[PDB]
C-alpha cells in the first residue's frame, strides 16, 4: 500500500500545488478527493495532511507528538524569534514565557481588560453610527482596526488610533507583506539566487517597521507616569515559578511582536466570518440580536453580561468550525509510532492538521457540515475530544483563546444591539489567505437602531 498522494510534477513532486494564492482551500479540495490522510512531497521534504478526528485525536497525544514549526512559521521566526508562537517546546524561553504570561489571561486579568475592550468597541459603534445614509461598511478592514487597537491598548497601553485612519496602520501593511513573503518563500528553488535580493531587502524593511513600533511601545512604558498592570507589565516584571527567572530584553521584544500579530489578525477574521454567516442566515441573526437586546440592558456592557451572551458565543464557535482563521498547525513524531494502526511513522516525521477539514468530519458532525447552525454548540461538552480545534492543541494551544472570545462576544453583542445589517451587494464569499483566512471584499450596510452609548 502507498499512502494517498495528490498529482506530481516530476522532480518537483507536489510543490507546484502550493503555487496558488489559496493554498489551504486547495489542500481542502485535495483532502475531499483523497480522504483523511495524504502525503505531500517536495524536493528534500515531506509532510502528511490529516483531516479526520480519528487520526487527529492520536496526533493530539502530547506523549507521541509535539508542536512542529511549519516552514511558514520558520520564516515568521525571522521576526517573531523565540516568542511563544514560533518557539520550540524544548526551548527554555517557551516554558518560561508560557509560565510568565498565562497569568495575563487569568479570570482576574480578563475582567481587568474589559474596560479597554469597551473603549475600542465604542469607537467602532460610533464610526458606524456616524455614517451617512448612502454609505457602507468595509467589514474585515474595520474588524482589523478594532482588534489591533484592542490588543494595543489592553496589552501595551498603546493607542494605534486605527479609527482615525483611512489606510491601515503601517504595522499592518508591513505585517501583511512580511507574512506574504513567508508564504511565497515556500516556492523558491535557490533562495540565495540574486533575483530575490530585493525581496530580502523588502523583508528586512517590513521587519524594521514592526521593530520600530516595538521600540515606541517600550519607550512609552519606560517613561510612563501611570502604573499599568497589563501584558507588558508581566513581560517586564514577572518571574517564572520554575526557573525563578524573568524574560530578558531580546525575548520581551519577540513577545510584543508575537502578541501584536497573533493578538489581532485571527480575531478580525473571526468577527468578519461571524457577521458574514449572520447576514447569510437571517433567522440566526434574529436569534442573536434578540439575545443581545435581552442581555445588554446597560449602555456599556459589563463583563458578566458578555459571559451571558450564550448564543453569540455559539455563533462564534460555529464560525470557527467552518472557517478557523488559523487553519492549520504542525506536529512531529517524538518517537517511532504507528498512526491509526495503519501508517507507520519514524521519529521526526511531520504532520499537518487541516483544521477546516477536521471541522467537516461527517462521522463527528453529521451530514450537514456546510450549514451554519450555532445550535451544534448548545452543549459544548457534547463535542468529542479533539473534534473542534480552532485554538490548537494541549500545552501549545492558543494562550489568547479567552481574550479573543471575550472581545469577539463583546463586539458582536454590541453590533447586534445597535444595528440592523443588510447584505446589500449579495456578497459572494471570497476567502483571502495570508497564512490566516479572511472574507475579502465583505461589505454591509448598517442601519442604526438608534440606542445611546
Ligand atoms: C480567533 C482568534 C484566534 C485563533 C483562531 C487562534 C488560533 C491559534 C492557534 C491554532 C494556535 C496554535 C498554533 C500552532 O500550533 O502552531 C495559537 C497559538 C497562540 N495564540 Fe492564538 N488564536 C487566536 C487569538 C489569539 C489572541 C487574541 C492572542 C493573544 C492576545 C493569541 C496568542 C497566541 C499565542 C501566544 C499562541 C502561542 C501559544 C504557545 O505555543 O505558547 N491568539 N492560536
Ligand atoms: O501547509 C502548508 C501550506 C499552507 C499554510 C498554512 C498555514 C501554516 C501556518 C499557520 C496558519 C496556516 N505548508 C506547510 C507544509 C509543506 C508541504 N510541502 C511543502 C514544501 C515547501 C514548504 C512547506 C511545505 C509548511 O509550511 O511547512
Amino acid at each position: 500500500k502507498e499512502m494517498p498522494q495528490p498529482k506530481t510534477f516530476g522532480e518537483l513532486k507536489n510543490l507546484p500545488l502550493l503555487n496558488t494564492d489559496k493554498p489551504v482551500q486547495a489542500l481542502m479540495k485535495i483532502a475531499d478527493e483523497l480522504g483523511e490522510i495524504f502525503k505531500f512531497e517536495a524536493p528534500g521534504r515531506v509532510t502528511r495532511y490529516l483531516s479526520s478526528q480519528r487520526l487527529i485525536k492520536e496526533a493530539c497525544d502530547e506523549s507521541r507528538f509535539d508542536k512542529n514549526l511549519s516552514q511558514a512559521l520558520k520564516f515568521v521566526r525571522d521576526f517573531a524569534g523565540d516568542g511563544l508562537f514560533t518557539s520550540w517546546t524544548h526551548e527554555k524561553n517557551w516554558k518560561k514565557a508560557h509560565n510568565i504570561l498565562l497569568p495575563s489571561f487569568s479570570q482576574q486579568a480578563m475582567k481587568g481588560y474589559h474596560a479597554m475592550m469597551v473603549d475600542i468597541a465604542v469607537q467602532l459603534v460610533q464610526k458606524w453610527e456616524r455614517l451617512n445614509a448612502d454609505e457602507h461598511i468595509e467589514v474585515p478592514e474595520d474588524m482589523t482596526r478594532l482588534t489591533l487597537d484592542t490588543i494595543g491598548l489592553c496589552g501595551f497601553n498603546y493607542r494605534f488610533n486605527s479609527f482615525y485612519r483611512d489606510q491601515p496602520h503601517p504595522f499592518i501593511t508591513s505585517m501583511v507583506r512580511a507574512l506574504d513573503e513567508a508564504m511565497n518563500k515556500l516556492q523558491r528553488a535557490n533562495p540565495d539566487d540574486p533575483a530575490y535580493d530585493e525581496n530580502k531587502r523588502q523583508f528586512q524593511e517590513d521587519i524594521k517597521v514592526m521593530n520600530d513600533l516595538v521600540d515606541k511601545i517600550i519607550a512609552d512604558r519606560k517613561a510612563s507616569g501611570e502604573q499599568s498592570d497589563d501584558l507588558l507589565t508581566h513581560m517586564l516584571n514577572g518571574k517564572d515559578p520554575e526557573t525563578g527567572e524573568p524574560l530578558d530584553d531580546e525575548n520581551i521584544r519577540y513577545q510584543i511582536i508575537t502578541f501584536l500579530i497573533a493578538g489581532h489578525e485571527t480575531t478580525s477574521g473571526l468577527l468578519s466570518f461571524a457577521l458574514y454567516f449572520l447576514v447569510k442566515n437571517p433567522h440566526v441573526l434574529q436569534k442573536a440580536a434578540e439575545e443581545a437586546a435581552r442581555v445588554l440592558v446597560d449602555p456599556v456592557p459589563s463583563y458578566k453580561q458578555v459571559k451571558q451572551l450564550k448564543y453569540v458565543g455559539m455563533v462564534l464557535n460555529e464560525a470557527l468550525r467552518l472557517w478557523p482563521t488559523a487553519p492549520a498547525f504542525s506536529l512531529y513524531a517524538k518517537e517511532d509510532t504507528v498512526l491509526g494502526g495503519e501508517y507507520p511513522l519514524e521519529k521526526g516525521d511531520e504532520l499537518m492538521v487541516l483544521i477546516p477539514q477536521l471541522h467537516r468530519d461527517k462521522t463527528i458532525w453529521g451530514d450537514d457540515v456546510e450549514e451554519f447552525r450555532p445550535e451544534r454548540f448548545e452543549n459544548p461538552s457534547a463535542i468529542p475530544q479533539h473534534a473542534f480545534k480552532p485554538f490548537g492543541n494541549g500545552q501549545r494551544a492558543c494562550i489568547g483563546q479567552q481574550f479573543a472570545l471575550h472581545e469577539a462576544t463583546l463586539v458582536l453583542g454590541m453590533m447586534l444591539k445597535h444595528f440592523d445589517f443588510e447584505d446589500h451587494t449579495n456578497y459572494e464569499l471570497d476567502i483571502k489567505e495570508t497564512l490566516t483566512l479572511k472574507p475579502e471584499g465583505f461589505v454591509v450596510k448598517a442601519k442604526s437602531k438608534k440606542i445611546p452609548l
